[PDB]
């Protein structure tokens, strides 16, 4: 009647509840399948966490755990179930159960063009999406094509928050060049610069970034290593403003722009030349290089490009912020236990 299933090579351990297993995917997290659920008669994803290995697997498993579990909106994917064993002793994989999706918007813009129709609708449920997530003080810190999943109607959820923080304005400031974890090009340049990227400025800086990727199907800022990026970003914005030059306020960052040549702007719409003037506004308004004078998410929903979908009341907040590394191997482990106990018989 059972006995472990198994799909390429990998144990997939998730019976009997889960049935019929296909793979999807697979990348540094583990490996994520298509099982039918006997229960709820449907196929779902699943995928086989195995981080017990260092604490920085555990501390990105812990992170998406706690926070898909009390998100709650339909543009952010959530968590059915979760498969562990019944002792810590046992426990060697974590299996998370979510919503089967059709592909991914990075999938979709290798092989499609959008209408820009199709634009403008990712674009409204990103942002109605980043809302909620920002209203709960949470920050992304990974939001790029790859990490938005679309289904057959287009309909789109914001996922993988291992990256996520709870926003700290007032301790973002740092040197310049410090290093940086989340997807080079989807980076602001501030974080080449003088920020640690715990300002909600730094997701708005990302979604700009998508917004180009999707009028283009190329990414707009394809840097090949940490410098670079801001080279390609001053090579479409140009030379920054005095202001915005003075806002700087760390040498070697203000040195570093100072020594470079005048760039002039490059027009948006010499760029996008098939695109929405409306878009262009709302991008150019996205990518401003000063993160205190770039747009806001609930300003962007209110925008003349998404005025079709607008409806502030619509468009939920978290019932609260949140403020849930310096914990031992052993405490990460016992903490992952507890936040799953819930999905045990
Ligand atoms: O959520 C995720 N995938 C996902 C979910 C639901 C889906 N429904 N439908 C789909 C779909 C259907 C068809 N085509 C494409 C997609 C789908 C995909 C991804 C997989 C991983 N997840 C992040 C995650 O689970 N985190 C916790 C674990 N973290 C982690 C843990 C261990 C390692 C690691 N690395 C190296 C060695 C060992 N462990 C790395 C990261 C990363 C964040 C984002």
């Amino acid at each position: 009647g059972a006995g472990p299933e198994m799909v390429r090579g990998q144990v997939f351990d998730v019976g009997p509840r889960y049935t019929n297993l296909s793979y999807i995917g697979e990348g540094a997290y583990g490996m994520v399948c298509s099982a039918y659920d006997n229960v709820n008669k449907v196929r779902v994803a699943i995928k086989k966490i195995s981080p017990f290995e260092h604490q920085t697997y555990c501390q990105r498993t812990l992170r998406e755990i706690k926070i898909l579990l009390r998100f709650r909106h339909e543009n952010i994917i959530g968590i059915n179930d979760i498969i562990r064993a019944p002792t810590i002793e046992q426990m060697k994989d974590v299996y998370i159960v979510q919503d089967l999706m059709e592909t991914d918007l990075y999938k979709l813009l290798k092989t499609q063009h959008l209408s820009n129709d199709h634009i403008c609708y990712f674009l409204y449920q990103i942002l109605r999406g980043l809302k909620y997530i920002h209203s709960a003080n949470v920050l992304h810190r990974d939001l790029k094509p790859s990490n938005l999943l679309l289904n057959t109607t287009c309909d789109l959820k914001i996922c993988d928050f291992g990256l996520a923080r709870v926003a700290d304005p007032d301790h973002d400031h740092t040197g310049f060049l410090t290093e940086y974890v989340a997807t080079r090009w989807y980076r602001a340049p501030e974080i080449m610069l003088n920020s640690k990227g715990y300002t909600k400025s730094i997701d708005i800086w990302s979604v700009g970034c998508i917004l180009a990727e999707m009028l283009s199907n190329r990414p707009i800022f394809p840097g090949k290593h940490y410098l670079d990026q801001l080279n390609h970003i001053l090579g479409i914005l140009g030379s920054p403003s005095q202001e915005d030059l003075n806002c700087i306020i760390n040498l070697k960052a203000r040195n570093y722009l100072l020594s470079l040549p005048h760039k002039n702007k490059v027009p948006w719409n010499r760029l996008f030349p098939n695109a929405d003037s409306k878009a262009l506004d709302l991008l150019d308004k996205m990518l401003t290089f000063n993160p205190h004078k770039r747009i806001e998410v609930e300003q962007a929903l209110a925008h003349p490009y998404l005025e079709q979908y607008y409806d502030p009341s619509d468009e939920p907040i978290a019932e609260a912020p949140f403020k849930f590394d310096d914990l031992p191997k052993e405490k990460l482990k016992e903490l992952i236990f507890e936040e799953t106990a819930r999905f045990q018989p």
